């Protein structure tokens, strides 16, 4: 009773998670999707803040770094009870124990992607006024400039199997949560599983809601002197369109989360200890 | 009654600590809110000695490490008890629940606030008779110079949502310590949110009670000796002054904070969680 | 009742363990062997993506940092309760207790150690689909072609003690798990055993069924494009061949890795704790 | 009962602890105290260890870490319940309340400072036989030397203000380990306090009574191969003697240590929750 | 009952530890001391590993880094139960209790002495045929020679009192993880005791029975392809003899150990909490 949860256990919390989440009022599930919105859309503002100036650094250790700060998004959405479309793709455990509906399951996918794309739009407003990309002498914008702008140049399939490859990871990290008991245990067995899927460059779906807007709103609305400090044009992030954004990454990267979570990390657990 | 506390039970702990905080003695808030403004000066201090040498290192890397520093003063407020006015905007938790008056709320904010100013400024004099400003051959007060003549070149709406996005930040920290039982749990999971809005530029009201202030004293009364180690005049430092101070950063970055804490963490959780 | 496990208790907690997984179903088995092989993976990707860029860097500091990166996927073995075949060698202190029988350790060994391959397998897959080889400039693929190219020049003493040392590091790690009661205690005990053998490039039967392939694939299938920025050909790697592998690499280190953990760590423990 | 102390119970713990203190017998008193002044001895050989070899290092980042290395000796002081003459001064709480009289103040304060003194200049006595001075091509000896001429060339004002803030630093660390209940709240909770303290360059009385006194020895019986080494002469440290140790540094930092964590931090936290 | 054992009952434990390790079978003495001369073997490895590279580093910031590294052998004696030589001199609170007899007293220590040495040259054989000495290019090896030379060039004072150093830190770190309870509150306070002794150079004769006799392997059994790369010739290190290590190394710091852990943390403790 003060001991970890067990592989069998942790699958059972897994489940009763699901029918919590998909049971909850429509609205309440809105709201926690807009603060799991701006939680990730924090998360991505730390890691641009600290993978400011890291082109002298060695490439993974600069990317190390800026994934342990993204990591702190994810801590918020467990500890605060946020919903984010990754980690709620596990509803698929309750779904597979007929616990829940299909028209639940459609229902709350769609309240939890909606919301946060509107939490994570309403941040980006927030920092467009902030004037945080001037930072480092817009060496901050040039960063989330240079971030956007790669992932929009991906293949369907690379964008897809990025997207297998995060929700795997953000589901493993909730999953390893739900054997931990106190803050500190949940909060720190979700560090490194997070660490790697942002240093390895794999793709989510909400975190890049926030990234690609954030970068087409600098591209349209920086400063000349932007331009100047950091040397650059518009011009040199032409592909950073909206269009772009929802044909080459959101649409290919939210079907790979999907994959990802629902299919690795929640059918296959309940196959081993649920399906009995 | 060993595991962390779920996101219901953390906004009753939150109803219930502004119902504490508001009825508590008047001369006591005043205590408190003192030693909070000595604590976030010590935070600011630790920030600035770490910060010390570190041009030539990775804007990001440098600012975050400063940032873990500055975590001390607030794992310091949270554990000792003391009356920090950004998280004491989250009193309005128990003001939506009705359990406390609007005076009750307006008067133990005008406590928190005055306090955390006189023992922001009983740590300004303390620093300036320690003689800290001519550490690093006076690279220690030219950092502080420097940090407060940037905290004062922000636009209204710059410096109001610069305010909001750190009372987020420090709210969602103090959310978040509500869940932890003990010690490790409470100030770890403080850390990298307060690290965030430092390492970002965030504003904090009380923080930069202390900076612009000791940047003033700095410019004021540094000896010519200071001036010529780090190659600068005062005149470098024109616009540090009192009242650019109040009106450029004092007033919009307060205004910020309230609507940071106060409407973003405070009221979306009441409406979530407490509102039934 | 809150205290750790003490060496005598371990011992029979590693007993009791070797007994419910050499009697576990068949399947599960496997499932959990081949999430084992996928976990083993995603760690030699962190290792790897960390230690990108890291030439500049002294040679202990950067194979220490990736090999706590490594240490993730033997955390998530542990919480996750996956078969990993270098863990499931310490079923003989279930044999040598006569509460399992020589077919039973025979067919689970074979069981989890095919699992083993098929997860590290289909996760080369993955990770060849993703496009990450050409992170960095080429940079993360060319990292994978020299550490793969390494591990197949070692003659077979040197590579069947190289696996001697990597099970004893990772037994060690997963006995002292044992000792753990909350999930911080079993993930941070087998951080630093796991950064030990990972830096001083010990070898790991799984952990090569990931990375050589991985190598042999990108050899085979990589870009001109990819060739042109690494500045490298294929005929660098010519000994990266499947055969190069089993013989120089897969045989002697399996033999290795089966004498450090099974009687450097089970067969002692069992003779001072069990043998009574 | 599993969870942190609050500040009005953190009170009668920190009162319970001097009505203990001052009625222990002065024999366990004077040895609990030599104790204490050789743990903070090697507080400071690992800040020099740590700290030797850093000019090329940013001021502050090498000042930080220095400073978690002094930690251990404020753990060590807690966990093996020594007696610190820096933390003995919160024995005014007990005396506020009425529990201890004057005469057992004084002699309690003045077992503890002389204990500390013996153990500080037994700790310099084995530093030296061990030919410690002479690591880093006598760069640690030179580090003590540097050390040790600073901290005596400060004003009377600046030293006591410096010794103000190191107790205010020490005894806000020892508070917030009241409110810890294992030994990893305890020891975690006084690293950032204790770091500060020593990278911000405050004054601890009981540390310089090994640092100045280990610098007069080098200065002294330093070998020419020690001066030809480091490139200096004794002459570049004729300052280092006993007589302004006393005056210079000793006397005002010790009158300051006594008003930081006396008046600061015990009185002021007697008047908020004990004087009641 | 969930709280760190106090001074007193750290005390008790530690005579219940002396009469339990001195009553223990004698083969099992000698099996659990064979572990710990290979625990202490893996760390050095993984210090000499981690080490390597680092003469562009600071000479501090190398060694701190390398001693956390050496953490995880005492980690693993404390938890996996190992009789280590410095450890069980603190059999002496037994002894002073009257508790052991002096016969039981010798016997152990020869016992652990005997195995400690027994483990630690046969972790060299297996570090020899791993052909771990040419890793970084011969850096690893000539890390090790370098290392091994510099422990052989002490006077026997220095020698005695670097090894009082040695395992008063040990034996400090020993006593602390008595006051925890769980898994991480023993491992995570002897990281920062042992790195200090380890970065400031002091002295243990089990470390020092694996360092220069694999030191004197090297120079005796290197390849020429090893005196190449390393750009140095075995007559550069002839002082690494096996009579040197015993007279110059072995006897002065097996002295100092004894001294250091028995007189000093052994008989002070049980002077001040014992002798009663």
């Amino acid at each position: 009773p003060f001991d970890l949860l067990l592989p069998a256990a942790m699958a059972k919390v897994a489940e009763e998670a699901g029918v919590y989440k998909a049971t909850k009022h429509p609205l309440k599930t809105f709201y926690l999707a807009i603060t799991a919105g701006v939680f990730i859309s924090i998360a991505f503002v730390f890691y641009i803040t600290a993978t400011t100036g890291t082109g002298t650094m060695p490439f993974g250790m600069a990317k190390l770094v800026g994934g342990i700060c993204f990591s702190l998004g994810l801590i918020l959405c467990v500890v605060c009870g946020a919903d984010l479309f990754t980690s709620t793709v596990l509803i698929v455990v309750a779904k597979a124990s007929g616990r829940i509906t299909w028209g639940q399951l459609a229902k709350n996918w769609l309240n939890v992607y909606f919301g946060n794309l509107v939490g994570a739009l309403l941040f980006v407003l927030l920092m467009w006024l902030s004037g945080e990309y001037m930072t480092a002498n817009g060496q901050w914008g040039l960063n989330v400039l240079q971030t956007a702008d790669h992932k929009v140049h991906h293949t369907f399939i690379e964008a897809v199997c990025l997207g297998i490859l995060a929700n795997l990871m953000v589901c493993l990290a909730v999953w390893m949560s739900y054997s931990g008991r106190s803050l500190m245990d949940k909060a720190f067995i979700m560090v490194l599983p997070v660490a790697m899927f942002v240093a390895s460059g794999f793709e989510h779906s909400i975190a890049n809601m926030f990234m690609i807007p954030m970068g087409i709103v600098i591209r349209d609305f920086a400063s000349p002197e932007f331009w100047t400090a950091v040397g650059s044009a518009p011009e040199n992030f032409s592909h950073l369109t909206v269009m772009n954004f929802i044909t080459d990454n959101l649409i290919p990267v939210t079907i790979g989360n999907i994959i990802g979570g629902g299919l690795l990390v929640g059918l296959t657990y309940w196959v081993i200890y649920l399906r009995e």
